[PDB]
RNA sequence: GGCCUGUGUGCAGGUGGUGCAUGGCUGUCGUCAGCUCGUGUCGUGAGAUGUUGGGUUAAGUCCCGCAACGAGCGCAACCCUUGU
């Protein structure tokens, strides 16, 4: 089950990767070509792990589960804080504090002083 | 009862000793700006981060990214005088 379709994928262009020099070897099985010195990722692998992770959440979701979105790139803040806010959903897109989940006593006080 | 003359009883009485046992008070480093704690994280362990780098100020006074998030004694203010 999927919304979002292949050719379209293709027209969006997320099947880039990087350059020869950052390519990680345990991704080797998801690689599936390089040309030009830029790699190809698995689209069959990534609408079957997209659907694995759509069942995902929706049982998440379902059972009342939490889900915080973590984004620092500067091409994505703004489409991630637009999506966050419209959906209604905690969110972080600027910057991440050190040992944010780990305390969250401490910025419990923050919070209230807030 | 008060007070004390003669016997003592305990005991008063000592600027006699011990600031290498002390209380309190005081001088210098220096009116220098440095010195700490809660949680977390890392390493095994003595430990490290926070307190690193750039800019700025008389000052750990402040801004920027950074496993750090906060707080404390200090710094300035609140007190006196002098200038209208
Ligand atoms: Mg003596
Ligand atoms: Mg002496
Ligand atoms: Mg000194
Ligand atoms: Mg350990
Ligand atoms: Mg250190
Ligand atoms: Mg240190
Ligand atoms: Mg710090
Ligand atoms: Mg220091
Ligand atoms: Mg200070």
């Amino acid at each position: 089950m999927a919304v979002v379709t292949m050719k379209q994928l293709l027209d969006s262009g997320a099947h880039f990767g990087h350059q020869t020099r950052r390519w990680n070897p345990k991704m080797k099985r998801f690689i599936f070509t390089d040309r030009n010195g830029i790699y190809i990722i698995d689209l069959q692998q990534t609408l079957t792990y997209i659907d694995k992770a759509y069942e995902f959440v929706k049982e998440t979701v379902a059972h009342g589960g939490t889900v915080l979105f973590v984004g620092t790139k500067k091409q994505a803040q703004e489409s991630i804080a637009e999506e966050a806010t419209r959906v209604g959903m905690p969110y972080v897109n600027q910057r991440w504090l050190g040992g944010m989940l780990t305390n969250f006593s401490t910025v419990h006080k923050r919070l209230q002083r807030l």
